[PDB]
């Protein structure tokens, strides 16, 4: 029962103790494997999301909480393997930013998105199979006091 | 710029992140050594006053912040050296506890109260020179939210 509050310039915005904050939101990472399913169904009950990324910036900031030998399940699919790519938000995609490693996505039948670090670009997303375990990433509002 | 909050069953109770909270308080323990006086003014300049003590608990749960080897200034005080002790927040010295070590206080002219630890008895009150050079302890209501 304990938050972490930082000073605004509303007094207070707010976060569960052990996740991390910045921008709007607080974030966890989470060191277990699990199905992309699992992995969105974990972040629910905490009362979040399979993480969204809006801008550039965000993205720079949760990838220095990430550790570079494992890959991570984003808020991102295409459940009918159409290139019909949706965030778990319904915010729009092709108007969103895309961050993409060269040569990705590639495979029809790898209907989820994943964020993982590739010499020499760095970190960028794949698309993967849904069925495989991974780590994930969610994401909700700050708690503003 | 951070504080910590816990849930309140007004619905959080916060505290600046540097310092220690027990009952409706939050409390700091300065380990550099001021006067009496000086001691005070370093708790005013962060909103706060020198310590009163209100029941025995929370004296417990203070000395285990404490270093065994140091003594610490209390805010309490004897300004004429006529035994009229005083709290620095008004409260009334008679119809509150009064945890004098053994033999203690004994001079007119030692005019500040500390806590001390002495065996066997432990931890106590102890009147002292004001002018001496001590550390201190800082009490100051919770934030509410
Ligand atoms: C070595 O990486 C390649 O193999 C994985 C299979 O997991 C693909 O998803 C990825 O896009 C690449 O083509
Ligand atoms: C170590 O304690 C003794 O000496 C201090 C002097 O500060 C007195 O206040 C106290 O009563 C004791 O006699
Ligand atoms: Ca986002
Ligand atoms: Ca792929
Ligand atoms: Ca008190
Ligand atoms: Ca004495
Ligand atoms: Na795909
Ligand atoms: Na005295």
């Amino acid at each position: 029962s304990s938050l972490t509050c930082f000073s605004e310039g509303p007094a207070w915005g707010c976060c569960p103790a052990s996740w991390k904050s910045f921008g709007s939101s607080c974030y966890f990472i989470s060191s277990e494997e699990k199905v992309w399913s699992k992995s969105e169904q974990n972040c629910v009950e905490m009362g979040a999301h399979l993480v969204v990324f809006n801008t550039e910036a965000e993205q720079n900031f949760i990838v220095q909480q990430l550790n570079e030998s494992f890959s991570y399940f984003l808020g991102l699919s295409d459940p009918q393997g159409n290139n019909n790519w949706q965030w778990i938000d319904k915010t729009p995609y092709e108007k969103n930013v895309r961050f993409w490693h060269l040569g990705e996505p590639n495979h029809s039948a790898e209907q989820c998105a994943s964020i993982v670090f590739w010499k020499p670009t760095g970190w960028g997303w794949n698309d993967v199979i849904c069925e495989t375990r991974r780590n994930s990433i969610c994401e909700m509002n700050k708690i503003y006091l």
